[PDB]
């Protein structure tokens, strides 16, 4: 569709997708020998992202940041099997989401997660721990000084997870929004609600994105670039969109209907039966429906 750039390559002037359009990592170039990262993936992906970067990057010592919107396996999951063949790499993350990979219990989910992925045929390679990441750890309002031509402000975007941040490229009126607006479900062309930690964060973080400069470039976690009228009206549209699912829930609970029940319909109604995000499976689905059930 005309409003989506959902192919791998060249994206923008200074903007590349690389590896699968349902989990991407975006590759920006901020000068003649200057690179950075953005998301960073499921770890099943290393080799072929690592193709991809190549392709563009001839040395690799280049790449100089890799920005990280949140703790999710699937965001996070390229970092100890690529940060080795990055020497200069620098992971920019939040502190809740730098907390997560010094976490014995919360490693051991995003290992066993992204493992459930792996194809019988591969092996990863080899990787470097979790707590020795070449982490520097950014707050929220921090101006990311990238380059000369790239300043990316770090916005914390809580609710969908309780580290969640986004990128806000001032000067392309770009966002890298993660997974805080949701699964943008290209079928339908709206987004559908990501809420997996807090409800009312997550839309507070909604009403503040809305109150940034009118976009014209929004970059999720999952599905490639939206331009146009779906970045103009995204935060906005995501908002609606989840308290719409909040009144179906409270709709259906009040014909007796029980949330495995709803979980259950949704996930067929948006099409769970490698359509949807791996995130979003029927626990998950009935996850975000006991908090939207709680919070009102
Ligand atoms: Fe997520
Ligand atoms: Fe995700």
């Amino acid at each position: 569709h005309m409003l989506r750039l959902s192919a791998p390559g060249q994206l923008d002037d200074d903007l590349c997708l690389l590896g699968d359009v349902q989990v991407p990592v975006f590759l920006l170039r901020l000068g003649e020998a200057s690179w950075a990262l953005v998301e960073g993936g499921i770890s099943r992906d290393a080799e072929l992202v690592w193709a991809d970067l190549c392709r563009w990057v001839a040395d690799p010592s280049q790449v100089h940041y890799w920005l990280i919107t949140h703790k999710h396996y699937d965001h996070c999951g390229l970092l100890p099997y690529l940060c080795p063949r990055l020497p200069n790499v620098q992971v920019l993350a939040s502190e809740r989401t730098c907390q997560a990979w010094k976490s014995e219990s919360a490693v051991r989910v995003v290992e066993r997660l992204n493992r459930q992925l792996l194809r019988a045929e591969q092996r990863l390679p080899e990787a470097c721990a979790w707590d020795a990441l070449p982490v520097r750890a950014v707050a929220d309002g921090e101006w990311l000084e990238l380059g000369p031509r790239h300043r990316l402000q770090v916005i914390e975007a809580h609710g969908h997870s309780d580290d969640h941040v986004v990128f806000y490229d001032v000067r392309r009126r770009r966002l890298f929004c993660g997974d805080a607006l949701g699964w943008f479900d290209e079928a339908e062309g709206v987004w559908r609600p990501l809420v997996f930690d807090d409800m009312e964060a997550y839309l507070e973080s909604l009403e503040r994105l809305q109150r940034l400069p009118t976009l014209l470039q929004l970059i999720p976690g999952h599905g490639g670039l939206l331009r146009g009228r779906l970045a103009a009206d995204g935060a906005e549209s995501a908002y609606t969109e989840c308290l719409r699912l909040c009144r179906r829930l409270l709709w259906r609970q009040s014909m007796g209907e029980s949330l495995d029940e709803l979980s259950e319909e949704l996930h067929r109604a948006w099409g769970g039966q490698d359509f949807l995000p791996g995130e979003l499976h029927l626990g998950s689905m009935r996850r975000m429906l006991e908090i939207l059930s709680r919070q009102a």
